[PDB]
């Protein structure tokens, strides 16, 4: 068996649901330890083992409440999800990256939920400059299992040398972070690094500010495949089982989880 596998066999309905199969709880975290604090969401059921973790950053002038719907929606699929606040509203993309890594370190070493977490199975995500943060974090910490960038503004616009499986969302109508920019970004990812690109039809830059089934139902498979090695979820992306709301999809299917570290 896959020792990291959690939860029942999925369906299209189960990955699209507002709440998944796991009951969840949260705890607030105050400012400190290198970042602005935030909220940790987690499954309360311990009987299937520890869960992997995801830290999520807002963008410039953003706070976690603006995108907080991700917290319980993702956690209830069997993940520990840390939505962060930044030290300052005007923090840079590389700064957001620093703070995502600081949040993951706090999650693993000091948080009240650290006993529920598998500290070897962590990921990063974010919106806009927070997505740039997530990508920059991935470049710095290749042991991360996954990175998800929503309209990610990475100043360099290059992922050369990235080893972390990366999912990028582009908003069709966005001009701050246009699809053309995000196409170029995707195309810098090394051929040996698993990757995907999804353009959302009719979406503006701040589409993610409202709950989105289109986002949730494609993010959840990505996290399951790469954080949990859980190829029960490959059926949602390889091929794309439902193209509702998606203008363009590119990926390196079949999506194969990273090999286990050398003994
Ligand atoms: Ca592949």
């Amino acid at each position: 068996a896959n020792p990291y596998q959690r939860g029942p066999a999925p369906t299209a309905a189960s990955v699209a649901a507002v709440t998944g199969p796991f009951a969840t709880a949260s705890v607030s975290v105050p400012r400190g330890n290198g970042f602005g604090g935030g909220v940790i969401y987690y499954p309360t059921d311990t009987s299937q083992g520890t869960f992997g973790g995801l830290a999520i950053s807002p963008g410039l002038n953003g706070t976690w409440p603006g995108i907080a719907w991700l917290g319980s929606r993702l956690a209830s699929q069997g993940f520990i999800v840390f939505g962060i606040e930044t030290n300052n509203l005007n923090d840079s993309p590389t700064s957001r990256g620093t703070q995502l890594l600081a949040a993951l370190d706090y999650l693993a070493q000091r948080s009240s939920v650290r006993s529920r977490l598998d500290p070897g199975r962590l990921a990063v995500a974010g919106h806009s400059m927070g997505g740039g943060g997530a990508l920059d974090a991935a470049l710095r910490r290749p042991s991360l299992k996954a990175a998800i960038g929503n309209a990610p503004y990475l100043p360099s616009n290059t992922l050369a040398g990235n080893r972390v499986p990366t999912l990028i969302y582009a908003m069709q109508n966005d001009t701050l972070v246009p699809p053309s920019r995000l196409t170029s970004l995707y195309n810098t990812i090394p051929a040996t690094t698993e990757r995907a690109y999804l353009e959302i039809t009719g979406a503006g830059h701040n589409y993610i500010g409202q709950p989105s089934t289109t986002l949730a139902r494609t993010m959840i498979p990505w996290l399951k495949i790469f954080i949990d090695n859980d190829t029960r979820f490959s059926q949602f992306l390889c091929p794309l089982a439902d193209q509702s709301g998606i203008r363009q999809y590119r990926s390196s299917c079949p999506l194969v989880p990273a090999t286990t570290r050398a003994l």
